């Protein structure tokens, strides 16, 4: 037929990310996305944004690095750029700091983040409990802006936003060639992979525009960063937690580690809190599953469990999921 009926379910951040890199990767495409929930309302949509790549515990160090460079060398073209505002990418200096001296202060993306150093004597008054610092340059990305961004290229691509729930994957076969699995946490129903669990993590977006440089702790348990909207101020990651009702007490520990970290947060206004389910996977699922049962073919890519440290390597991600559509759709073309 000389043209290839692609298909991406999942409207997160990496949902809409894989089918830009497919629209010009692939020759022939005619991808098109379905999700339950869009861009105004995702789990991509109330993560914090920051690019700082939380250590995946089952993908080689040097890929996940490499996946954090292509993604970064990407969203600071995006930032140098006039579109800069629409598509919600600034860069964001700051510090993590540490409660002991570590017994090595040079991570594996030291090289890549701008300026990587140590914090001076000066730098480290700051911060009165706590006794070694790190300082550096990164980049953050609104959601509520950046995806949207995002859908106005693949809509500029061809593509289209159809909005239906997706019990099974085999809906998409009598007509779709090649499914690419972008669900996220919801793939747990949809693949049937065990492996995803849920992450709770709470944040409460409050406003202060005096705070312009991020504050991470190392621990994921104390994290001020700040928003060009609202100021994310976050420490939650309850494990298995479903419940996406806003639990008061996470509210009163994070403020208080964050006004602890930050004083002048102490006149505040608009403590609004959110929750999110992190879709938590030991290795990132990304690989090209065949599965038909007394039927034709369906080729189906997965590409979820991103974790805590998805966005910051959402680009390298979608650049091996789109790698493999195209070796799939090479492997239709050619018997
Ligand atoms: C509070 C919080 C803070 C975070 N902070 C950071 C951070 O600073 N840095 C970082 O790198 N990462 C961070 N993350 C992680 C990051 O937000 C996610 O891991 C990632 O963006 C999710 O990738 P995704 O697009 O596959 O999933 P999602 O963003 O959840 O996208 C999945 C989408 O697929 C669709 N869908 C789902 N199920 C179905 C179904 N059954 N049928 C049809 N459509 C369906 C829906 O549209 C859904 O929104 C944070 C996460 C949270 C919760």
């Amino acid at each position: 037929m000389d043209t290839a009926r692609i298909a991406v379910v999942g409207a997160g951040v990496v949902g809409l990310s894989t089918a830009v890199c497919i629209s010009k990767l692939v020759p022939r495409c005619s991808v098109t996305i379905i999700s339950d929930k869009f861009t105004p309302d995702t789990t991509s949509d109330v993560a914090a944004g920051m690019l700082i790549p939380h250590t995946y515990p089952d993908t080689p160090i040097h890929t996940q690095k490499q996946w954090f460079r292509e993604t970064f060398n990407h969203l600071f073209a995006i930032a140098n750029s006039a579109e800069a505002g629409d598509a919600g990418v600034h860069l964001v200096s700051g510090w993590q700091i540490f409660q002991s001296t570590p017994t090595e202060e040079v991570p594996f993306w030291a090289d890549v983040v701008l300026g990587f150093r140590k914090m001076t004597e000066a730098e480290l008054k700051k911060f009165p409990q706590y006794v070694f610092g790190q300082a550096f340059t990164t980049l953050k990305y609104e959601g509520p802006a950046y995806l949207p961004w995002l859908e106005k290229r693949i809509k500029g691509s061809g593509g289209w936003t159809l909005t239906r729930r997706i019990e099974d994957l085999w809906e998409l076969h009598p007509s779709f060639d090649i499914v690419v699995n972008c669900s996220g946490l919801g793939s747990r129903q949809l693949a049937g992979d065990s492996k995803i669990f849920p992450v709770r993590g709470q944040v409460l977006q409050v406003q202060a525009p005096w705070v312009e440089h991020f504050i991470r702790d190392g621990s994921g348990l104390t994290y001020i960063y700040p928003g060009t909207s609202h100021v994310t101020l976050g420490g939650t990651r309850q494990k298995g937690d479903w419940n996406l009702s806003p639990d008061a007490e996470n509210s009163r520990e994070i403020l208080s580690r964050c006004c602890a970290l930050e004083p002048s947060l102490h006149g505040a206004c608009n403590i609004r809190e959110k929750v999110g389910l992190r879709p938590y996977r030991p290795g990132v699922r990304l690989q090209t599953e065949l599965l038909a049962r007394d039927g034709q073919r369906l080729p189906v890519v997965h590409h979820y469990g991103h974790g805590s440290g998805g966005i910051s390597v959402h680009w390298g991600t979608a650049l091996e999921a789109a790698r493999l559509v195209s070796e799939c759709v090479h492997a239709l073309r050619t018997p």
